[PDB]
């Protein structure tokens, strides 16, 4: 098969289906034209999109920190409170302490499935009443994991995404409240973006970055249909590691991200 302009538009449409986006996918193939049969154009491109991959694959290292404070930040529904446990389970087979903050504080539901979660597997949960200020919750687990040689604490947030919610502010103060107790937590804050909402992870990923500086992602649902390409325009926009891969609902279902696979997927 040779090169023409069907081949690009073939591969513009199956980047606009992945999700990339308009921008990133008109970026992409431009480039793709300057750099430049078909195999060797797909060849190339999944090249160049290693090179953006390359840039935001390094992984999540939590050692060393009493505790590393992991903020888990996201808009509901994107797998934030699977992520937490599918996390505590990663770390804990590592050999590390854990503990959990439910700091979702008015999903009563969110709340109680983390309490119910750690009790069955033997690990801390710190949680108040439903509706209770989520920085105290925070605070409070802070204190408990620092005070009981915890080596990771994991702190969920609210994710109710409206000019109602104050949630930016909510979580700019959270950081504030957390640095008086260690200058250095949050040590990762950890955006969860969903893949099945393609293009909108960008503005989410756009609001945390900008309130609270991402330092890590998780993508989740790549099970599903859709493809995850917005990944592309997060690292060419903010350069934001990618740490770990949702592949499921079961506990085991987290994946240390890898750029060669995610790639190869992606064109599957
Ligand atoms: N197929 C699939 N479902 C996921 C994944 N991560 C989370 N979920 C599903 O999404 C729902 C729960 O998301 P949840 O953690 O409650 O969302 P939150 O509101 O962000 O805390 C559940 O039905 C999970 O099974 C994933 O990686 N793959
Ligand atoms: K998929």
């Amino acid at each position: 098969k040779k090169i023409d302009d069907d081949l690009f538009e073939e591969l513009e449409e199956q980047l606009l289906i992945a999700d990339v986006g308009v921008e990133t996918t008109r970026k992409i193939i431009t480039n793709l034209t300057e750099g430049a049969d078909a195999e060797a154009l797909y060849g190339l491109l999944k090249e160049e999109m290693g090179e953006i991959l390359a840039k935001v694959d390094e992984p999540l290292n939590v050692e060393g920190k009493a505790p590393f404070v992991i903020l888990m930040v996201g808009v509901n529904g994107v797998g934030k409170t699977t992520t937490i446990g599918k996390l505590a389970r990663q770390f804990e087979q590592q050999g590390k302490s854990v503990m959990l903050a439910a700091g979702d504080t008015f999903r009563a539901a969110a709340v109680e499935q983390l309490q119910v979660w750690g009790q069955r597997n033997n690990i801390p949960v710190i949680a108040q009443h439903t509706g209770a200020d989520s920085a105290s919750v925070i605070f409070d687990a802070i204190q408990a994991a620092k005070a009981r040689n915890i080596d990771v604490l994991i702190a969920d947030t609210a994710g109710r995404l409206q000019n109602k919610s104050h949630l930016m502010e909510e979580l700019k103060k959270i950081v504030r409240v957390m640095k008086k107790l260690d200058v250095e937590a949050p040590h990762e804050v950890m955006l969860t973006i969903d893949a099945s909402t393609g293009q909108n992870a960008v503005s989410q990923a756009k609001l945390f970055h900008e309130a609270v500086g991402l330092t890590g992602i998780t993508l989740t649902k790549l099970d599903g249909t859709a493809k995850g390409g917005v990944i592309f325009s997060v690292a060419d926009q903010f350069g934001i590691p990618i740490r770990y891969i949702g592949v499921g609902e079961r506990i085991e279902d987290l994946r240390p991200f890898k750029a060669d696979d995610f790639i190869e997927a992606l064109f599957a």
